[PDB]
């Protein structure tokens, strides 16, 4: 299927390589779509993938929003696992799409 046009904001996260990844999420969006784009960056499963606020985990349920996570947040990714047993192609990506709703 397609994806609808939404709001979407760019947030900073951190590597384990001290290194500062840009990644876009929808504000109403939660954790699950976060670690998607992150799929691109660096390719890993969400069981080694972990998104942190505040020194708090984050997980799915709640939204971006709901989490304070702002355009100008900070994100911090740990491993615990290994995985990099899966693949992904496809197309209709690295797009940029509209923006639509009221805040």
């Amino acid at each position: 299927g397609s994806l609808v046009p939404r709001g979407s904001m760019q947030i900073f996260v951190k590597t384990l390589t001290g290194k500062t990844i840009t990644l876009e999420v929808e504000p109403s969006d939660t954790i699950e779509n976060v670690k998607a784009k992150i799929q691109d960056k660096e390719g890993i499963p969400p069981d080694q993938q972990r998104l942190i606020f505040a020194g708090k985990q984050l997980e799915d349920g709640r939204t971006l929003s709901e989490y304070n996570i702002q355009k100008e947040s900070t994100l911090h990714l740990v491993l615990r696992l290994r995985g990099y047993a899966d693949l992904r192609e496809d197309p209709d990506r690295q797009d940029h799409h509209p923006g639509s709703g009221a805040q």
